[PDB]
RNA sequence: GCGAGGGGAGCCCUAGCACAGGUGCUGCAUGGCCGUCGUCAGCUCGUGCCGUGAGGUGUUGGGUUAAGUCCCGCAACGAGCGCA
């Protein structure tokens, strides 16, 4: 059941923007507009979701993120849903490299919660 | 020591030694203090990121303000000397 959600409604889209790698992920380009290959996506979620079942029983914490509208909300409750770490509004430049002065203003929010209640 | 006479401290003259004193140089040897641009809106540090590097980014941009004042945006995130 997978696989013919998939091939529902949700695939292709974009036009006159491909990279010459996206383009052997490419199935057709009819009407304009690109069409992606449902099959090869099927045999790459399958190797993404492996590492995601390990990764998941590992303990270890996936950092979702998404800018776009149309995923800001999706990722929201999907991470919350799951207690895992994500950022959908503008991304910060050093989150994760210059992680150890971003977690200074994680501690300047408990600050926060002292003066709160 | 009852008296004579002797030495020391305080203080002086004369002779002699070490030395004092100098509004005599050098404000390009300096401390300190002061004028000045100008109360003008500025100048930097920490880490991260870009560049081979000098260095950039932040502090640029849009609105606003007496002001780097504040807001929104932002590969940047905070802080410090200033402004208040
Ligand atoms: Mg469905
Ligand atoms: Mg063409
Ligand atoms: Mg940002
Ligand atoms: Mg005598
Ligand atoms: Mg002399
Ligand atoms: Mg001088
Ligand atoms: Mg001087
Ligand atoms: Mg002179
Ligand atoms: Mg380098
Ligand atoms: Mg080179
Ligand atoms: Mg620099
Ligand atoms: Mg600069």
């Amino acid at each position: 059941v997978k696989e013919l959600l998939e091939a529902g409604v949700h695939f292709g889209h974009e036009r006159k923007r491909w990279n010459p790698k996206f383009a052997r992920y490419i199935y057709a380009e009819r009407n304009g507009i690109h069409i992606i290959d449902l099959q090869k996506t099927m045999e790459e979620l399958e190797r993404t979701f492996r590492f995601i079942e390990d990764l998941a029983m590992r303990g270890g914490t996936i950092l979702f993120v998404g800018t776009k509208k149309q995923a800001q909300d999706i990722v929201r409750m999907e991470a919350e849903r799951a207690g895992m770490p994500y950022v959908n509004q503008r991304w910060l430049g050093g989150m994760l490299t210059n992680f150890k002065t971003i977690s200074q203003r994680v501690h300047r929010l408990e600050e926060l919660e002292a003066l709160f209640a």
